[PDB]
């Protein structure tokens, strides 16, 4: 019997990203081959198997820095990061094989089966 | 033109949610009269003008611990709290006194106004 606020969870998202974009309490980068990408472990966690695999682990827990695979394209990750604070997935012709297999090795089934329909509606 | 996941927001704050409830990645303690709440600075700022001028400033980013006001009351900063959590506030006859002053202070304007709400309809 409480009382649902419908729009919060989304305006905290939204701040986060906020948060995100001004490097406040960011604690983990991660590396991409040539490129680099700050965040909250705490977001990255909630939104990725792989992410959240890491850092449940004490042993890898305080971690400051993560490298990716080599082979996952700095692209591919940098879609999914944005849709992890965003909610809305930037899908196109040209991306949709490079973030399909990021989301794959990232651990996010929900977003691969999105990709899978994309796929499939051409 | 991108994708819309219009449950990840919510998912994401539930799953933030549970890291709370098991001590993962949290930064900062809240006393509050005698008891203690531990919680994620970044939500508290996305939740509380507060909480967000209090980790803004450099000066207090750092900070592990932060004492509240010793007249808060400790229920009123928890129902707010599950709140920042949930998106789901419970108030009650017997608590919208304590959680409207505790909202107050905390500066969340919409939860505020929800409380003038709900003593309007008694
Ligand atoms: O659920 C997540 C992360 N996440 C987001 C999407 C997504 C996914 O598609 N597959 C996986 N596989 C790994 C896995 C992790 C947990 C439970 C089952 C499970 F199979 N994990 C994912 N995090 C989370 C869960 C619970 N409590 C707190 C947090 Cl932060
Ligand atoms: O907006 C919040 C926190 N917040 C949540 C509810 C709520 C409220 O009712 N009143 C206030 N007053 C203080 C204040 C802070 C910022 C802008 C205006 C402003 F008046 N702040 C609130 N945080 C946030 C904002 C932007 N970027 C990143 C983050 Cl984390
Ligand atoms: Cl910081
Ligand atoms: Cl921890």
């Amino acid at each position: 019997s409480q009382i649902q606020f419908t729009r919060h969870a989304s305006d905290v998202l939204l701040n986060l990203n906020r948060l995100r974009s001004r490097d406040i309490l960011t604690d983990v980068v991660i590396v991409v081959s040539r490129e680099q990408f700050r965040a909250h472990k705490t977001v990255l966690m909630a939104c990725s198997g792989l992410f959240y695999s890491i850092f449940t682990d004490q042993l890898k827990r305080n971690l400051s820095v993560i490298n990716l695979d080599p082979e996952i394209n700095p692209e591919g990750f940098n879609i999914l990061l944005d849709f992890m604070y965003t909610s809305r997935l930037n899908l196109r012709e040209g991306n949709i094989m490079a973030v399909m297999a990021t989301a794959m090795y990232l651990q996010m089934e929900h977003v691969v089966d999105t990709c899978r329909k994309f796929i499939k509606a051409s």
